[PDB]
C-alpha cells in the first residue's frame, strides 16, 4: 500500500540517485532493495520503476496504459524527431509510419535485406582473419561498425565503410555525441558550446540524410532497402506516404535505435560464449553443422536454434536497451494495492524484471540458453527485451537476424580466447556495453 | 502449367471427393502438388489455392468476387438469400449486409452478453454436476453450447439443448438438411427417400421460424436479439426493411453458419490445451487472473487476451469453415503464370494457406499462441479463418466473443484430463471437428 522509495537529498529529492556513471546498475540495486516498486521522485516529477513479472504483466496491458516518453526519449526527439522511437502513439505520424514500415520489418522481408548484411558480415569476417598473431579484437568496437554499416547499407544503400576507418564517418561522430548530449542532460553560460556543438551535429545528420533522399527521388533508381519502401509505401488507413522529413527521421531512428543494442547483444554474447566454454562448444558445433556453404543462406539463419537461444538468453541478463515507459491512460489499481491516478508515470526496468526468481528459478544470474526451449513455458510478459505491444521493437526481426548470421559465422570461423580473463564492466549510454571487453581469435582457417 | 490430381476416367477428379474427409484428402494433394492445382469434373472446373502468394491476389476485391461453391449451392435450397448464400449483386445481399453490420460489430456484443453468460452457465453447471470419472463428450456439449447460444441471442429461443439427449426438432432437421447438402456434393431412382425427407427438414425449419416472427410481430415485444433489430431496421441505401422471408433466411443462416464453426473451433482448442500443458497453465492462469467475479463482464473477455491467441492458433491450424470460393470478375493473370478468363473458379483452401512455410516458418504444425501475441506481426491475408473482404464472416465478434468467454470460464472452473490420451480423429460435414474427443473435468470449486 505504501511504496517503498529510496534516500532523499533534500529538495532534489531522489534525483541525485541518477547523478552516477551506471544508472541503470543504480537502480537494479535500489531494486535489490526496495522490491517489485519503488516511487522516484525529482523536481515536477514522479515516476514508479516496477521489477517483477507480477506488476509488469499488468504495465503491460495496453488498454490500460499506452507508451510515454521517458525524458531519454524526450532529449532524442530533438534529433530523431517523430520517428517511430520518439514519437506519441496519438501522434498521426506514429500510427502512419507504423502501417507502412512494418511490413518491411518482417521476418519475411529479412530475405530481402540478408544480401546486404552479409556483405558488412563478410568484412567483419575477413578483418578478423587479416590480423596478426598475437594481436586481438576489441569487441564492442568491431561489432558496432558492423550493426551501423548494417543499417546504413539496408536503411538507405549507404556505406559508412567503418571497417577503413579509425574515426568514423561524420554523420555516425555527430549521431554518437548527440546522443551523448541527450543523455548528458539528464544527469544535468558553459553548455553554450554544448549546444552550437548539439545543433552543429543535428545539421551533419539532416543535411546528410536529406541529401540521399533527395538524390535517390531524384535519380528513380529502386533498391532494396527501407528508403524505397518509404518513397513508395501509403499508409493502407489515411492513404497517405510519409513526407520527406518524416523519412529522414526514420532513417535516423533506426540508426539510433537499431546500432547500439544490436552491437551490445552480439558483444554481451560472445562475453557469455567465452566465459561459458560448454556453451560456447555447443553453440559453435551448431553454426559448423548448419553453415554448410562459404556464405550462410536465409534459410540457414532461421536453423540457427541455438545460437538464437544464446542471444535471447544474452538479452535476459543484459537488455541493451534497458526500460522503457509507460502511463496510465486512466485511473487504475496495480497489483491491488497501488492506485494510480490517470497520466501516472511507469518505468519498466527491463534487467530486474529478467532476474524475477519467481519466474527463473533461483540461478538468475547463470547463463543458460536452455531456459528458451520453449516460449510456451515462459509466463506471459516475463521476457521483454524488445518492449511490448503495438509499441515493441518494430527491428527486432531485424536485430536478431543481423545477430543470428554474425554470430554464427564468428562461431564457424574462429576459436576464441579471453586472454586477458576479462572482468566485466558495463558501460552505460542509452544502451549497456561491456566495455574493453577484448578477445583473441584463431582462425580455423574455413573459406568465404 | 498447371499440376492436376489423378483421374478416373470420364469423372475426372470427382471420385477423389468421394471420400470422408474430403478437406484433409485436399490438404495431401496441395502437399504433394503445390501452391495451385486444377480440379476437373463433368461440367465443372476449379482451381485450389493453398499459398499466401497467390491467395492475397484471389482476395483482390476488384478482381475477384465471392463465388458459391457447389456446397453453398446445395445450403442455398434451405438457407434462401441469406447472407452467406447470395450473391454480391442480388440485391438481398447488400440490404441484409447493410442492415446485420451493426448488429453484429464488438460494440454490439455488449447486448448479447447477458444472453451467451446463461448458456454459458449452464454448460458450467452441467460439468460441475458431473460425477467422479463420468467423463465430457466435448463437440457434443460445444455444439449444445453454440446452438442454445445462437437460438438465444438470434430470435430469444430456448432450444434447451442441455435438457435433451436427442435436440429439438429443429436441429434435427438442420443437421439431417446438411447431411443431405453434403453427401450430394459425393455423390439413381433410390434417391427417392432422400429428397422427400430433404423437403420435411426445410419445412420444420421454416415452419418454426416463420411462425416465431409471426409471433413476435403480433406481440410487438422488443428483445435483444438479432430478431428485434431485423424488425426494426432499415437499409440505408435502399430505405426498405427486410422482409419477413429473408429475416427468416438469416435466422437459419446463423443457425448454419454460426453453431458447428463455432463449437468445432471450441473443440480444436481445448483439444489443442490438454496436449499442450504448458500452453494451458498459462491460459488458465489468465482466466483465473482475468474472471475475478462470480459472471464474467463484458470487459473481462477482452481482456482473456492469451485466451484469444488461444483460439486464433486453434483457426489457424484447423479452421472450422475450411475454404470459401471465388470467380474472376475479368480476364486476369494469377501469379504472372496463371491466366484465367471471366467467370473461372477459384477455391481457397484455408488450411493449406495456414501451413504456408513462407509466411510462419517451418514449425507450422506446432500449437504456438505465442505466434499472435503482437497482431502486427501477421502478414496481409495469411490469417484467414473468417474469409475475406466485404464477404467475410459477419458473425466473426460474435463467435470470438463467445469461445473468449466460453474458454475462459471452462479454464476458470476446471482443470482437464485427456484421460484417454485422444488420437484426434477429424470429422467433416461441412465443417470441421474432432470427432470422439473426451475429457474428465476435475472441478476446481469456484461458485458462480
Ligand atoms: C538487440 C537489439 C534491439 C533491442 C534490444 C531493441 C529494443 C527496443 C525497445 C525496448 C523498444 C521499445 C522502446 C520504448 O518502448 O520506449 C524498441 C523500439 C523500437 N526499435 Fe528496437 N531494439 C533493437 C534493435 C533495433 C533495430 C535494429 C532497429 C531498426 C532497424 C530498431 C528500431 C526500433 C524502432 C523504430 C522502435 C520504435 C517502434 C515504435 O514505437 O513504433 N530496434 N526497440
Ligand atoms: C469460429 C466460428 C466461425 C468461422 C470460422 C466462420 C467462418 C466464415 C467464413 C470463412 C465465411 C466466408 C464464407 C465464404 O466466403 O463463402 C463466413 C461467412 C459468414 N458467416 Fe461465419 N464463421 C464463424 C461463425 C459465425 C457465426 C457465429 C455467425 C452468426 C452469428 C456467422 C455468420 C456468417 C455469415 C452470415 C456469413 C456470410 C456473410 C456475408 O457473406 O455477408 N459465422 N464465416
Amino acid at each position: 500500500k505504501e511504496m517503498p522509495q529510496p534516500k532523499t537529498f533534500g529538495e532534489l529529492k531522489n534525483l541525485p540517485l541518477l547523478n552516477t556513471d551506471k544508472p541503470v546498475q543504480a537502480l537494479m540495486k535500489i531494486a535489490d532493495e526496495l522490491g517489485e516498486i519503488f516511487k522516484f521522485e525529482a523536481p515536477g516529477r514522479v515516476t514508479r520503476y516496477l521489477s517483477s513479472q507480477r506488476l509488469i504483466k499488468e504495465a503491460c496491458d495496453e488498454s490500460r496504459f499506452d507508451k510515454n516518453l521517458s525524458q531519454a526519449l524526450k532529449f532524442v526527439r530533438d534529433f530523431a524527431g517523430d520517428g517511430l522511437a520518439t514519437s506519441w502513439t496519438h501522434e498521426k505520424n506514429w500510427k502512419k509510419a507504423h502501417n507502412i514500415l512494418l511490413p518491411s520489418f518482417s521476418q519475411q522481408a529479412m530475405k530481402g535485406y540478408h544480401a546486404m548484411m552479409v556483405d558488412i558480415a563478410v568484412q567483419l569476417v575477413q578483418k578478423w582473419e587479416r590480423l596478426n598473431a598475437d594481436e586481438h579484437i576489441e569487441v564492442p568496437e568491431d561489432m558496432t561498425r558492423l550493426t551501423l554499416d548494417t543499417i546504413g547499407l539496408c536503411g538507405f544503400n549507404y556505406r559508412f565503410n567503418s571497417f577503413y576507418r579509425d574515426q568514423p564517418h561524420p554523420f555516425i561522430t555527430s549521431m554518437v555525441r548527440a546522443l551523448d548530449e541527450a543523455m548528458n542532460k539528464l544527469q544535468r553560460p558553459a553548455y553554450d558550446e554544448n549546444k552550437r556543438q548539439f545543433q552543429e551535429d543535428i545539421k551533419v545528420m539532416n543535411d546528410l540524410v536529406d541529401k540521399i533522399i533527395a538524390d535517390r527521388k531524384a535519380s528513380g533508381e529502386q533498391s532494396d532497402d527501407l528508403l524505397t519502401h518509404m518513397l513508395n509505401g501509403k499508409d493502407p488507413e489515411t492513404g497517405e506516404p510519409l513526407d520527406d522529413e518524416n523519412i529522414r527521421y526514420q532513417i535516423i531512428t533506426f540508426l539510433i535505435a537499431g546500432h547500439e543494442t544490436t552491437s551490445g547483444l552480439l558483444s554481451f554474447a560472445l562475453y557469455f560464449l567465452v566465459k561459458n566454454p560448454h556453451v560456447l562448444q555447443k553453440a559453435a558445433e551448431e553454426a559448423a553443422r548448419v553453415l554448410v556453404d562459404p556464405v550462410p543462406s536465409y534459410k540457414q539463419v532461421k536453423q540457427l536454434k541455438y545460437v538464437g537461444m544464446v542471444l535471447n538468453e544474452a538479452l535476459r541478463l543484459w537488455p541493451t536497451a534497458p526500460a522503457f515507459s509507460l502511463y496510465a491512460k486512466e485511473d487504475t489499481v496495480l497489483g491491488g494495492e497501488y492506485p494510480l491516478e490517470k497520466g501516472d508515470e511507469l518505468m519498466v526496468l527491463i534487467p530486474q524484471l529478467h532476474r524475477d526468481k519467481t519466474i527463473w528459478g533461483d540461478d538468475v544470474e547463470e547463463f543458460r540458453p536452455e531456459r528458451f526451449e520453449n516460449p510456451s513455458a515462459i509466463p506471459q510478459h516475463a521476457f521483454k527485451p524488445f518492449g511490448n505491444g503495438q509499441r515493441a521493437c518494430i527491428g527486432q526481426q531485424f536485430a536478431l537476424h543481423e545477430a543470428t548470421l554474425v554470430l554464427g559465422m564468428m562461431l564457424k570461423h574462429f576459436d576464441f580466447e579471453d586472454h586477458t580473463n576479462y572482468e566485466l564492466d558495463i558501460k552505460e549510454t542509452l544502451t549497456l556495453k561491456p566495455e574493453g571487453f577484448v578477445v583473441k581469435a584463431k582462425s580455423k582457417k574455413i573459406p568465404l
